[PDB]
């Protein structure tokens, strides 16, 4: 039973409390926008704000008239990263931009952002939402190309990076495309996300585990190897959606093969730990939810809440911030943190809330 893994934890609260304290470190006064982190000289990159997004997306299904308004200002916050025509097309960039600045753009964070909106579209059915849903997932494809056969590039601009087609820029890709699928039911991105999708097996997936490569390097095809949880995480969401879109049973066999083996690889079912950045390893709690959404067997959510649980009641320090790792339990205070530290345990809070809800309704 989850029942008892959530006992009389108040998972609504806890994401309150959490949204509370970084709004106090990391708010920037008269603004709702956010800092990096603690030296507060540098407005955030936009990924500790995409998992605000998320958290207030899903605030939605607890009360509308509660997260409404936080999530309109979270978008017009997004709006100051907005690009609307850098070299013949828009979409996000990685600090705030403006039509006559160059941004640094990345097709990964797009994707990312997109899966927000589209979600903040089916909580809300605002149109400006999904207008730029649209366009951040247009600008994630148009990083799609036939160099190595296939796969979408890191980022818009290399400079010190090698030249490189990456997993999580696929898989972020593909989600979107199955969510604007089910939104839009233009077969167009389906058909993306399963030419993306087959691209991305054939190159970057390891059959030995089921886990996935980070990344391909364009000038000799070599892989780099190094296997991250976010990578399986988004993976596993994805196929879950074509499952559902196609019923084809493939994608609910792969999805739990690289689950499986994402939970064997980063997950302490005894303590709860999961042992990777919090940024990378929520996609695994968020890939048990879509287990449960699919099969409805509630030894999900038992996983799921275990975790969110470990996050509170052993990562949160003393002064209510959280550490970059999920891995071991926090035994001193933090001086050092970056926005997407907090914010993702907000998110896991927030999701965990619904769940509750939804449990005992």
């Amino acid at each position: 039973d989850p029942g008892v893994e959530i006992g009389n934890n108040d998972y609504y609260t806890w994401c309150k409390e959490t949204l509370s304290v970084i709004d106090k470190d990391l708010k920037i006064s008269g603004t709702h926008s956010y800092y990096e982190n603690q030296d507060r000289s540098q407005v955030s990159f936009i990924w500790g704000n995409i998992f605000l997004l998320y958290t207030y997306t899903e605030g939605i299904s607890l009360s509308k008239s509660e997260w409404s308004d936080a999530l309109m200002n979270c978008f017009l916050n997004f709006d100051n990263y907005w690009h609307p025509n850098y070299k013949g097309i828009a979409g996000y960039a990685t600090l705030p931009t403006s039509a006559e600045k160059v941004p640094d753009r990345f097709y990964d964070e797009n994707g990312w952002t997109a899966i927000g909106l589209c979600d903040a579209y089916l909580a809300t059915q605002n149109n400006s939402y999904l207008e730029k849903a649209k366009g951040a997932l247009a600008f994630s494809l148009s990083g799609e190309d036939n160099v190595l056969g296939g796969g979408i590039y890191f980022q818009e601009t290399f400079v010190s990076l090698p030249v490189q087609k990456n997993t999580i820029c696929s898989a972020v890709t593909m989600l979107s495309c199955m969510k604007l699928y089910e939104i839009t039911q233009d077969r167009q991105y389906l058909d993306a996300a399963i030419r993306i999708n087959d691209w991305t097996v054939e190159n970057l997936l390891d059959k030995s585990d089921n886990l996935l490569w980070d990344a391909k390097m364009v000038a000799d095809g070599s892989v780099n190897t190094q296997k991250w949880s976010y990578n399986a995480g988004f993976m596993i969401r994805s196929w879950l959606k074509m499952y559902q879109a196609t019923k084809d049973e493939k994608y609910l066999s792969q999805a739990k093969a690289t689950l499986a083996s994402s939970e064997a690889k980063w997950y302490n079912s005894i303590n709860g730990a999961l042992n990777d950045p919090g940024y990378f390893a929520f996609s695994i709690i968020d890939s048990w939810f879509d287990m449960y959404d699919t099969d409805k067997n509630t030894v999900w959510l038992t996983k799921a809440f275990h975790a969110i649980n470990f996050i509170h009641n052993k990562l949160r320090d003393g002064n209510g911030r959280y550490p970059e790792h999920w891995g071991t339990p926090t035994t001193s205070n933090l001086e050092k943190y970056d926005l997407r530290f907090s914010t993702v345990a907000a998110y896991m809070y927030m999701r965990a809330a619904n769940y509750k809800r939804i449990l005992n309704d």
